[PDB]
């Protein structure tokens, strides 16, 4: 069995029919109208979306999907802050690839709409399903091109998307299988297979001691998992001391919130706590296989937080890389301590920038839930470079405030030089930001909370249920257009 | 007697010492040099918002106040988004007349500051303090422009201080005192008081059944407290037919949360949840007194939520005036109800903006806390007016996204056209913002929650602990810009 | 007539009150059948009868709430004993004074399901024409927070004393 997908668009006001893409149009002239006479008998117009299934129009092709594009023309939409001809073909190519896998077929070829690069983006991240450790699974489905016109901008596709789906893989499964050295291999062996101007360094503890990092020791210490540093560099540029990019990833492969312990309903999602590390390291992974001509370095301080014998009190003081003490009032809120040491680190690069990913705190999800990550920086011109990139992607972000009206309330502390929970509760994740702040002094620093957008249920049209491995292809996009 | 409060700046790099503003040198003169002797031998310098007193430097003054200016040149921060040298001279000025009121001195002569309007401010804001109902009460300060040169400024900034102190009154009156009829009364004497071209219609329950407002009605039915509907206009317009400007504000005299009845721990608070109202009419009432060249509208839906034998049940469905149906799964949100109602009659007077107010969800707290109000908008133009007259008031605001993916979890509804709680938990300022636009057909829109600044403990440095009355003069400089 | 209890179940309470809940039965039965009889009994009906279990939890609330008793006279002998039906009709409960949690408080306009399905299946008996007596019988009011609500620890005599 083969499939096929094509695409139709909404009918415009002087139209006499909705108008078929070039390759919809092709299909119905080589089967003498056919495609058009049976949609006409089918019924209602498909709108956006949408798809309907023809049966036995051709013998190469036993099963023609048709899906709804919307309108022909749609650009970016200045409410909705992204590209709408876009965001409508993902979702639509999404919709018939999972028609096609329904019916069992094993390979489908698939129109470009107009746009391989968004095609491909729907197909692959609309297949994907994390299935390793089922009996059970859906057929596996091999989606290509339909045509030979626009190679290079549906491999694009692939690669962007399948840089997201690494990043999902990686969230979804697992933290008995997925554990900080799982995850540094698993990225190790990734990135190497995508250049050989690659490095990578699995930090052990004897390092993470060396370095003095005692922040990100004192949450690793009340599991028996071990704790590993990883540090990966892509050296792209063709000038080897140019400076580097530096990305930083919250990795913490289970969160139980330790002694000051987390609520039992759906805690198992916090086996995607590492979801910063996963994101960033995907990104430099997509990087490295397009070969941009930059330097990027990456950093992810990876470990369990557990309750034990030996665990984090409330209360104690630990000492930061940089000499600066924190009060932990609240085990649980463990994501800013172990970035406190990874930022520091950070600046040892004299990187150009400095951005950072963290499943970092509920309140972000309290802020604005899937709808896009929020974003704090120092830097208009920074926060201006991922809008722009977002706006392509259709993964959006959202600015957040950065004010020293949030760093009063953590610098307000009984015991040491900052305390690792407000004062209140209000504005948990600009009081949380405020604390990283504490541990930058470079001038264009941006920090990423993903807590909002760590799942999908179906407000991303092409992502099934699941860890999303948002916003990966924003910081690819980034990454490319800084490139250029 | 009477005392002075007195600026000096912090000492710039080629300083030799500290300098007095103009008024301090003048008085340092007029005692032979006794000022700057004194404050030597005090000890180390003033630094921003700090303060000092000296005692008999004068006959006149038996006490003087010096504060703390910060630095002289201090201009918009770029990184704030405020004037900082305005809020410097707010915070010293307000903790210099809280040092005379602590003497008990009853009037007070304030030094411009090299900015009157700001001294002001921070004077009549500063000194505030709702006591009506107390026995024991600090002195009444009567406070004045220490000179004449700069008193249309200095009477300018009492002008914008005074309508912030009018909705603070508002908000922190109790409830059995602020019923919807008295802040009606209240708010009308205000408006008469401020210009003759004004109309005031206090509606009362007969007229909101025959503009067929159900949802609103739902909302008040519950207590005993008449409901009213106010609706007033300022004629400023040279042109009569020139389209109004129309300010909505949410008025809950008292939210118990009906049915879906509160926790006890502070709800004593949620007398303030008619603070939308307040703030709306009382830079309403600022509009008129400066005389804008421009036509207003204001509207207040007032009403009670309580719980009893007739009170809304969740479940219920009720039709909104244009028609649609709302599911009341939660009576708690009755915010948007009420505002439902009153944006769809806000359209009857074709106007060319369209913005309201209200202390909307607790998630906006949660979100950003009394850091700035969230504007929700679908025109960057109107945001844009919104947060430059931010800038210049220190009374900040910060966007928050109106996007589809939010209309879609409050649409999906099993019962009615639109649930007035969204299918998730997530991003609940958000799916709030979404109910609103469900009702909103206009192109100029913009809504403020103005939950999370609804009180005040520290963060304003010129606000005392209590209801904050926050953003009016941010409504107020909108409003004179645009008539300019 | 699963499909008349679940439009009955699914209307939200301010308009599936105990008044209109009967009517809808009223006009449903009479279609069935002429053989039928339909009794809407109103507060002072249930104050004759001594029903001061069922009358303290309505109290609570201002909606008026009736007694509904419904025959259908089947059998060819009149006098053959019927067989009784009874069925809850809470038509909203909030819990009144021991008020319920917030969360899916909505799903409790179908706290009437008991009334519905019997009276539904009464409906549906009598448009197939069995030849047996039926009556049915639903008890219908709010449960209401209010100034003259049912309070904790209060004692409450049934009409069997
Ligand atoms: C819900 C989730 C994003 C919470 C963070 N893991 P925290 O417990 O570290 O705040
Ligand atoms: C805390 C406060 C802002 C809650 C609103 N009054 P709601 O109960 O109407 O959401
Ligand atoms: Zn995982
Ligand atoms: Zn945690
Ligand atoms: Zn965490
Ligand atoms: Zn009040
Ligand atoms: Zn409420
Ligand atoms: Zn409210
Ligand atoms: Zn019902």
């Amino acid at each position: 069995t083969k499939g096929l997908v094509l695409g139709i668009y909404s009918k415009e006001k002087e139209e006499d029919e909705p108008q078929f893409t070039s390759a919809g149009e092709n299909f119905n002239k080589l089967v003498s109208g056919k495609l058009r006479e049976i949609l006409n008998i089918s019924g209602p117009p498909l709108k956006a979306g949408k798809t309907r299934t023809f049966y036995g129009l051709h013998e190469d092709f036993p099963s023609v999907v048709v899906v709804g594009l919307g309108k022909k023309t749609a650009g970016i939409d200045e409410q909705e802050n992204w590209h709408e001809g876009k965001e409508n073909i993902r979702a639509a190519v999404a919709a018939g690839c999972r028609q096609i896998q329904d019916l069992e077929i094993p390979s489908v070829e698939v129109d470009p709409c107009g746009d391989a690069q968004a095609a491909a983006e729907g197909a692959v991240l609309g297949l994907y399903e994390y299935d390793d450790l089922k009996q059970k699974r859906k057929v596996v489905v091999s989606a290509k091109l339909h045509g030979s016109e626009d190679q290079e901008a549906w491999q694009r596709g692939v690669l962007f998307a399948s840089g997201q789906n690494l990043a999902r893989r990686l969230m979804e499964t697992p933290a008995n299988e997925m554990t900080p050295t799982k995850f540094a291999e698993i990225v190790e062996e990734n990135l190497k297979s995508a250049s050989i101007k690659t490095d990578v360094f699995i930090r052990p503890k004897s390092w993470i001691e060396e370095q003095e990092m005692g922040s990100f020791l004192s949450v690793a210490k009340g599991s028996e998992e071990p704790p590993v540093f990883l540090e990966i560099h892509y050296k792209g540029s063709p000038n080897a001391s140019e400076p580097p990019l530096v990305f930083v990833g919250k990795g913490i492969t289970f969160d139980s919130g330790g002694i000051s312990i987390k609520a039992a309903a759906n805690m198992d999602l916090m086996r995607a706590d590492m979801g910063g590390a996963a994101t960033i390291c995907s990104a430099i992974v997509s990087a490295a296989k397009l070969d941009l001509p930059i330097n990027i370095v990456g950093l992810a301080p990876l470990c369990e937080n557990m309750p034990s014998g030996k665990a984090n009190k409330p209360g104690d003081v630990v000492r930061a890389r940089n000499g600066k003490t924190i009060q932990v009032d609240n085990t649980d809120a463990e994501g800013r301590l172990i970035l406190a040491d990874a930022l520091c680190y950070a600046h040892t690069f004299n990187p150009k920038v400095i951005i950072n990913a963290a499943t970092l705190t509920g309140a972000m999800d309290i802020a604005l839930g899937s709808g896009a990550t929020g974003v704090f920086t120092n830097s208009s011109w920074l926060w201006n470079k991922l809008f722009e990139a977002s706006i392509e992607t259709g993964d959006r972000v959202w600015r957040m405030p950065l004010f020293e009206h949030y760093t009063r309330q953590v610098i307000d502390c009984q015991l040491a030089d900052v305390n690792n929970i407000g004062k209140y509760r209000s504005a948990g994740a600009c009081t949380a930001a405020a604390f990283l702040k504490e541990f930058v002094t470079h001038p264009k620093w941006a920090h990423l909370d993903i807590a909002g957008v760590m799942t999908n249920k179906d407000e991303v049209p092409y992502l099934r249920k699941g860890m999303a491995g948002r916003p990966t292809r924003t910081l690819i996009e980034f990454l490319f257009r800084f490139s250029q």
